[PDB]
């Protein structure tokens, strides 16, 4: 069925599936609709004979150079995508709830890629970008498949963060705090603000965009304290670097960084390592530190993140559409 938005206890139980799956994604949480308040929420779900959920999609519609929608559901559906008999019926429940309006309904989940799963995909109607299409650009994918992540569950007695790496990496990680980093989070609005100060000033140095600290400020709103945290690095009075992190589900997520201009005393390090620390005080199964563009030494992203993962990068299955308006399909995305 599709979710009633404005029935408080529907709303209730559709979150309760969502934070309690072991599936559940912070951006398929019905929070994320508020932090992406530009684009329209529709939400559905299946439930099983006891009336209980089982599966669940958050969908966000976005405006294209047509009359047609976008349907989005980022690193969704919540459910075992590779029961792909339920996934059909999930999307069945979406694209009824789409009414038509959108031209595709696209869901890029975290689950490995594999060509055996590729192949039930396209062999159920749906078509899949991933290893076939261009690793940038608007034609690339909305989110990178290959993501650094470490997984906790494979050091049970880890205490700290040292106990998860060699000791070559423990030198690296144990060098910003002997040179007096420190390290405070939380999720108040000033600890925005440091954020937000070293968030403008890396992309000032970048020469990238940046997002309205508006746009911050919601997910501060729809998050409370122990889904979402701010960590601030500083040495002596001297603002460093910053990172967000969001825990939800089995992971703990490093989303966003900033860093001051000039030394910096390895302070993002700093800041990596708290957050992982937060990571083992909670149980947590999962961080991870995000994507990255190529598995090599040329990449600053994976050359930073692979100092604390050392397994191979995760590969996800990429974009699942599921085409509604062929014609338009064609014309707005290509390989
Ligand atoms: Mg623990």
């Amino acid at each position: 069925p599709v979710l009633n938005l404005n029935d408080p206890q529907a709303v209730e139980r559709y979150e309760e599936f969502m934070r309690q799956s072991p599936y559940g994604q912070v951006t398929q949480d019905l929070g994320w609709a508020k932090v992406m308040n530009n684009w329209e929420p529709v939400d559905v779900y299946l439930e099983d004979d006891q009336g209980a959920i089982i599966a669940a999609m958050s969908m966000l519609l976005g405006d294209t150079p047509t009359d047609k929608k976008f349907a989005y559901a980022s690193k969704g559906p919540v459910m075992d995508v590779t029961d792909v008999d339920l996934l059909d019926r999930l999307v069945d429940e979406a694209v009824k709830a789409l009414d038509g309006r959108a031209y595709v309904l696209r869901f890029d989940p975290e689950v490995a890629y594999s060509d055996e799963f590729n192949t039930t995909l396209q062999d159920h109607g749906y078509v899949t970008r991933n290893r076939n299409v261009a690793d940038a650009g608007m034609h690339a994918t909305i989110q990178p498949r290959l993501n650094m992540v470490l997984d906790l569950t494979k050091f049970p007695d880890a205490k700290t963060t040292l106990d998860l790496y060699p000791s070559k990496t423990k030198s690296k990680i144990k060098r910003p705090f002997r040179d007096g980093v420190e390290v405070h989070s939380g999720n108040s609005a000033t600890e925005l603000d440091e954020f937000f100060k070293t968030y403008t000033t890396m992309a000032e140095r970048h020469g990238i965009t940046h997002r309205p600290i508006e746009y911050f400020q919601r997910m501060q709103a729809a998050f409370d304290a122990d889904t979402m945290r701010i960590f601030v690095a500083e040495r002596e009075g001297k603002l460093l670097s910053t990172g967000i992190a969001l825990k939800y589900g089995r992971k703990i997520w490093y989303m966003y960084a900033g860093s001051m201009d000039g030394n910096t005393y390895y302070a993002p390090y700093a800041v990596q390592s708290e957050m992982i620390q937060w990571a083992l005080d909670t149980n947590t199964d999962l961080y991870d530190l995000g994507g990255i563009e190529s598995e090599s030494t040329d990449d600053s992203l994976y050359v930073f993140k692979h100092v604390f993962v050392k397994d191979a990068p995760r590969e996800y299955i990429g974009e699942i559409d599921k085409v509604l308006d062929p014609e338009v399909y064609a014309e707005l995305v290509k390989d």
